[PDB]
């Protein structure tokens, strides 16, 4: 729940990412990646249930883009938060990146994401 | 300006969005399916200094003032600009479920939005 | 039968199978992409007693005689017969990578194959 | 490769995976699964990089119809083979189901799957 989500996690690459669950729904925070043509923090935005029924449902985007880089990509992650003794993040992915028309087939990778709460 | 608008996708729901100038996404979307005839709000990010198409992406929890389906969809995609504007996208959908059927409970999908 | 035929995708790529009344897909791919000029051998299942549409895959090693790319490309759909038959999919694309590179290994996309 | 590919393999959900890769590149075997609307083994087929590079490039596809039972669905499983002291086979799979045109929006599930060799 709000509280719950809220927090500090960190996913399989060692990537950071530092949320905030706003009673309205609203998931705003920072992503801090491991991988890619990164570096530095970037703006993150998403939804989620805030009155679930077992895990709570969400999703959240980041655009590669921040004062010091562009990669001309985002990565939207859907999945669910589960709470407990290891509250934990199970997502998958999909990482779009900007192409031209002739190459569109094969801008899309897919992937999965375990984060974990500190 | 361009992203920004009334689009619709293949089902026929339609996608409002605003595109600030720093890279933000925020608007509503009211399906034409799973089950609704109600509009939910969206919040998404996309790159704001483009290179050829232009990556975003954007989600959308299926719970409003009246109905709630414990689930949320996200769409990454690109955004095609010119005389038929497009905005091309994958999309995954994921339900709250019991940790027993947890191994089922993402779909996977495409949607093809355009402004008529 | 219906499903026995050439088809073709949306990039012009062409798909010649046979279908076993036991269930097997059997056949060749011509892409007209990636980078290629030839054709590869596949393999796949289906759904040889249906319900409407008829569950099926297939799988393409992208290595032949001349050729190869370390990849392979899967195709998860179904059937849809009638006058304008079609084979609607959803496809997995995964390089052979280091463990290091693994975590994007695999593109997603989808495909519409039909008889013209 | 051949030898390392063929074999009983197990996944997270406790199905077992008997292939036999062949020389040619094909690879045949059956399927026994813990989950879903089933019983007793199904047939599978594939294909596989017979003459890899780390990894190797591998699919194969089960139509979910045996002798007994029929469920109308088909998965196909796309990743990499990677050999040494825990041999794994680590994958993305697709599972779609047969429907009518109204209900094809959601007729495909996306998931992941880990196999270790007995
Ligand atoms: O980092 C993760 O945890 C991460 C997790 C899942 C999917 C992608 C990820 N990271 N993706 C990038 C990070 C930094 C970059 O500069 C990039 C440039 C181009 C495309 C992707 C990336
Ligand atoms: O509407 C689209 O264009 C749409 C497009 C892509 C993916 C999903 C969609 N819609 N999904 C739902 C809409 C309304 C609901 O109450 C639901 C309840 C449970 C699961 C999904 C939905
Ligand atoms: O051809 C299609 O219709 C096609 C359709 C869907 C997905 C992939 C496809 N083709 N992919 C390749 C074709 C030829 C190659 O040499 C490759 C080398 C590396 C990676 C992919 C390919
Ligand atoms: O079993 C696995 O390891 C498995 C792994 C990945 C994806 C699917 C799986 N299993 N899927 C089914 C098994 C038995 C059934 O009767 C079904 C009926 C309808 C749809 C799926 C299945």
């Amino acid at each position: 729940a709000e509280a719950g989500i809220t927090g500090t996690w960190y996913n399989q690459l060692g990537s950071t990412f530092i949320v905030t669950a706003g009673a309205d729904g609203a998931l705003t925070g920072t992503y801090e990646s491991a991988v890619g043509n990164a570096e530095s923090r970037y703006v993150l935005t998403g939804r989620y249930d805030s009155a679930p029924a077992s895990g709570t449902a969400l999703g959240w985007t980041v655009a590669w883009k921040n004062n010091y880089r562009n990669a001309h990509s985002a990565t939207t992650w859907s999945g669910q938060y589960v709470g407990g003794a290891e509250a934990r993040i199970n997502t998958q992915w999909l990482l779009t990146s900007g192409t031209t028309e002739a190459n569109a087939w094969k801008s899309t990778l897919v992937g999965h994401d375990t984060f974990t709460k500190v």
